[PDB]
């Protein structure tokens, strides 16, 4: 049974509600982004109209197989009337394709739906910047001060360094980096960028980046393993036992493996600055976990919301304790005291 935070009031409107059967009432699905926990339920025997990202659109086609009838794409940054209601999608800078949705009731109540999101300066001019808005539903994943890390530009910088120092010094390392899913491609183009490689990966990968519109993509990607030396593995194979492994399967064309498992927040970003991380090491590998976020710091999200003064706050993470919940409604509070809203 859905619950209540993926219903729309007012419209028959759902969002990232695919895993309940059919919803009563529901005469159209949104989806944010491609992200399993939001998909989940979708397939090529769905039959109810799915409105989505361009982007979206492709990976929902060509990776789930949903028939192209049912696939409603929408164009980013424009008033767009479905079923009757006004809405506009707005870039999350969270994954490729990811978007917020601006829904404008017929009653005069505006609602938006951040999706997953991670909060920027930027969307203060975006369309938000012309109108009030009544409630919004918020990706509160990181919803405490503890959760610290830095810019996503300061973490490439990191990351580039780090691969062009060590592959200048051994010509000889393999670059691997984790995946499990789209988003932070920015980690491994950057890096490929810096080395004047392409990045080798599965075919079932290759596919995958094929429907992100990534300008000039058949330049930085390939399924020729052998001409790459920035490879892309599955997330659960970055590991010592995992990386052995493959470096077997190169047939000695290198000696050394630097890898690179881009994580969420981790606790070693209360003590540890970016400049100073580390990387655990066994014999001729090492593996740095490198803390490239797309989603709202504490600090970001705090500033979002004291932005946009909504009238009512409705979260859409970490709903499923008591704890969190109070701890949570005890920051929004605060906010509101200290903005004056
Ligand atoms: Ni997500």
């Amino acid at each position: 049974t859905c619950p209540f935070y993926k219903k729309i009031p007012g419209t028959g409107f759902t969002v990232d509600a695919f895993q309940y059967g059919v919803v009563e009432g529901c005469t159209a699905y949104f989806l944010t982004h491609f992200h399993s926990d939001h998909y989940a339920g979708l397939s090529k025997h769905f039959t109810f109209p799915v409105y989505c990202s361009e982007i979206t659109g492709n990976l929902l086609k060509n990776k789930l197989h949903v028939q192209e009838q049912y696939i409603h794409p929408l164009p980013l940054d424009t008033e767009c009337i479905v079923n009757g209601v006004k809405v506009v999608l707005l870039d999350a800078n969270h994954c490729p394709g990811a978007v917020m949705i601006l829904f404008y009731l017929p009653n005069g109540t505006v609602i938006l739906h951040t999706g997953d999101f991670r909060a920027d300066p930027s969307m203060e001019r975006s369309l938000l910047a012309d109108q009030k808005v009544h409630m919004l539903y918020l990706d509160t994943t990181y919803c405490s001060p503890e959760y610290t890390f830095p810019s996503q530009q300061e973490v490439i910088r990191f990351a580039i360094n780090t691969a062009f120092e060590a592959v200048t010094l051994n010509p000889h390392a393999l670059v691997v980096c984790g995946t499990y899913s789209i988003g932070k491609e920015k980690v491994f183009l950057a890096i490929a960028d810096v080395l004047g490689s392409k990045v080798g990966m599965s075919q079932e990968k290759y596919k995958t980046l094929q429907c992100l519109n990534i300008p000039e993509i058949n330049s930085l990607i390939t399924t020729d393993m052998c001409s790459s030396l920035v490879h892309l593995l599955p997330m659960m194979q970055i590991n010592f036992k995992g990386l052995q492994s493959h470096l077997k399967k190169c047939g000695g064309k290198y000696n050394q493996i630097l890898a690179f498992r881009p994580t969420g927040w981790t606790h070693s970003n209360k003590f540890t600055r970016i400049a100073d991380v580390i990387p655990q090491t066994k014999g001729n590998i090492s593996i740095y976990g490198i803390p490239y976020s797309e989603h709202s710091s504490y600090l970001e999200m705090k500033r979002f919301v004291q932005w946009l003064k909504p009238q009512k706050i409705i979260p859409t993470v970490n709903v499923g304790t008591w704890k969190s919940r109070s701890t949570m409604e005890k920051y929004f509070r605060e906010w509101k005291l200290e903005a004056g809203y």
